[PDB]
């Protein structure tokens, strides 16, 4: 979904920091995916635009006419009726993703933020986080001025506080796994009533082949204009996926129209996108001269070709997203495992050694590492499309 910059970008330093921190005990681990945060603002913003196009698909002739601005005087050949069932299926898939998948991504970022801010606290507020409170209990365990009831009480308190962190990490692990399960249903169906992206892609390709053969090659102008639209979609895809840092809250624009699809609104400032917009306007003007069938065929089949490009992205990104959230699932599993270690094995050697200084510094360093990922997760949610 992202074409990496050929030059190092300032945001790469922050990602590098998370990587350098990824081996610190009690820390958040490797919450990256290449040069992206593990929950990627640009990736989900881009996928969201494909979804927005799916949400707006027409499902009958009246809607198709309105959608592509087709003159009422133009007849639609009967084999274009192949489109309506497939577009209905794609629209239903986009609605399912928008209802059942995308909200979970936001919630997953909020889980990272919640845990990170809970363990690290907020020193500006003089509000100790859990890790500072664990540090203070270790002081109580090893303080030579503590009586036996006080030591037993601090051991019990330390274990209970770790227990809460373990319980919450388990919740977040199961939540990441639920995203994996939901992505799998998105791609491959629920074997109930939901048709998966894989089958929608297959049907969109079949309709694409059928209508391009029957109506996409009806004249030299048909081939030339549908090729121009394909080339603009290719250029749009390269421009949209270029690695960049989005500065604005994510919004969507249909200014390019149905020949190309929705884009992230911030990308309209981009000069190359403005050039594509101008070229689409020229194709439109070319279709408003020209016989009714060229007008009709390029608008409908041009859009169909771009929808097929979109679904190819939805399938590929979904498979990659499964891998990313399975990594995050495993990260939460390892987080919970290390806290269980901390309150059993590590706490026992603190008692046996009467020495907690090293573990206290590990918890300090883990807090700082959690603040890095917590702020990136917060920045994802604050900027994500509603």
């Amino acid at each position: 979904m992202i074409i990496d910059s050929k030059t190092t970008l300032p945001r790469h330093s922050l990602i590098h920091t998370i990587k350098l921190n990824s081996n610190k005990k009690y820390g958040p681990g490797d919450m990256t995916n290449g040069n992206q945060f593990i929950i990627s603002k640009q990736e989900w913003a881009t996928i969201g635009a494909y979804i927005q196009t799916g949400l707006g698909l027409p499902v009958n002739e009246q809607q198709l006419r309105t959608h592509v601005n087709l003159s009422q005087d133009i007849s639609i050949p009967s084999d274009f009726s192949q489109l309506y069932d497939v577009y209905c299926s794609d629209k239903t898939s986009a609605e399912w993703w928008n209802k059942n998948l995308y909200p979970l991504i936001i919630k997953s970022a909020n889980d990272i933020a919640s845990y990170g801010f809970k363990v690290a606290g907020d020193p500006s507020i003089k509000k100790d986080g859990y890790f500072k409170k664990l540090q203070d209990e270790l002081d109580n365990i090893v303080d030579n001025n503590s009586d036996d009831d006080a030591i037993a009480k601090a051991i019990k308190d330390f274990k209970a506080r770790c227990g809460i962190l373990i319980k919450e990490a388990k919740q977040y692990e199961e939540a990441a796994k639920n995203i994996v399960t939901s992505l799998d249903q998105f791609l491959h169906g629920d074997q109930k009533k939901l048709e998966g992206v894989i089958n929608i892609q297959k049907r969109l390709k079949e309709v694409q082949t059928a209508l391009n053969q029957a109506h996409g090659e009806s004249s030299p102008a048909h081939k030339e204009l549908l090729e121009k639209v394909k080339n603009l979609k290719t250029t749009l895809e390269r421009t949209i996926k270029a690695e960049q840092d989005l500065e604005k809250k994510v919004e969507y624009s249909f200014l390019l129209g149905p020949l190309l699809g929705f884009v992230v609104y911030e990308i309209l400032e981009n000069t190359a996108v403005q050039h594509i917009k101008n070229q689409i306007d020229e194709i439109k003007k070319q279709l408003d001269s020209a016989q009714h069938d060229l007008d009709r065929d390029v608008k409908i089949i041009g859009m169909l070709n771009s929808i097929n490009t979109d679904i190819d992205n939805l399938y590929s990104q979904g498979q990659e997203a499964i891998k990313v959230f399975q990594k995050l699932q495993g990260i939460w599993a390892t987080i919970g495992a290390q806290i269980e270690n901390l309150r059993t094995t590590s706490l026992q050697e603190v008692q046996d050694s009467d020495d907690a200084d090293e573990i206290q510094i590990e918890l300090e360093d883990a807090s700082d590492a959690w603040l890095v990922v917590a702020q990136e997760a917060r920045d994802f949610t604050l900027n994500a499309y509603s």
